[PDB]
């Protein structure tokens, strides 16, 4: 099972934020960026994104 494109369950769980593994975003200690780390745009927490996509 895997929830992104990445192994973040599968084997091992990968960090949002830095994109290294054994931890994750809550438990991190890196920096913290001026946007999300779930879709990568800026004025949002990512909880806060819960908006469909579109083109
Ligand atoms: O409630 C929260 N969930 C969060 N989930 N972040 C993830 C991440 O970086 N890698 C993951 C790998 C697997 C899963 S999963 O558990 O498998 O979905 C989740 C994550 S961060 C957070 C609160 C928070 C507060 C301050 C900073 O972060
Ligand atoms: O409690 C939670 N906090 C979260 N904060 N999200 C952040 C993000 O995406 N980029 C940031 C950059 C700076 C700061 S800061 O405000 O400067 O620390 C926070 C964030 S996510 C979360 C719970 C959660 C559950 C499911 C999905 O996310
Ligand atoms: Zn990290
Ligand atoms: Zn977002």
């Amino acid at each position: 099972i895997q929830k992104g494109n990445f192994r973040n369950q599968r084997k091992t769980v990968k960090c949002f934020n830095c994109g290294k593994e054994g931890h994750i975003a809550k438990n991190c200690r890196a920096p913290r960026k001026k946007g999300c780390w779930k879709c990568g745009k800026e004025g949002h927490q990512m909880k806060d994104c819960t908006e469909r996509q579109a083109n």
